[PDB]
DNA sequence: CGATCGC
DNA sequence: GCGATCGC
């Protein structure tokens, strides 16, 4: 299982400013030791970046109508997935996403 | 030996 | 480790 294997971080990302989370809950998405330690990473440099969730890492809640019952947070959609050939910390690959987008795409 | 996301 | 949703 690759998410859990160890790897390194690769790509830019890109740039967006204040208002980027309005483009999780659409389309595509918006741009940006474990998966598991990374995730934390991105989230508490979210914080540090000019709230209680961020600085902790976790992922923060979203809209109440982008959330899908018990999954209520951002999340980190693999355009190309890993199976078939997707690099886990290709930053350029990650999407920012919510319940509902993550969902449809799927 | 489900895939794919979260804690 | 564990939890969630979808699954033609
Ligand atoms: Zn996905
Ligand atoms: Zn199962």
């Amino acid at each position: 299982s690759k998410r859990n294997k160890p790897g390194k971080a690769t790509g830019k990302g890109k740039p967006v400013g204040d208002k980027w989370l309005d483009d999780a809950g659409k389309d595509s998405g918006a741009p940006i030791k474990s998966f598991d330690d990374f995730r934390k990473a991105v989230w508490e440099e979210v914080s540090k970046d000019p709230k209680s969730s961020v600085s902790k890492g976790y992922s923060p809640f979203t809209p109440k109508n982008q959330q899908v019952g018990g999954r209520k947070v951002y999340e980190l959609h693999a355009d190309k997935p890993i199976s078939q050939g997707g690099e886990v910390y290709d930053m350029d690959n990650i999407r920012v996403t919510t319940p509902k987008r993550h969902i449809d795409i799927h």
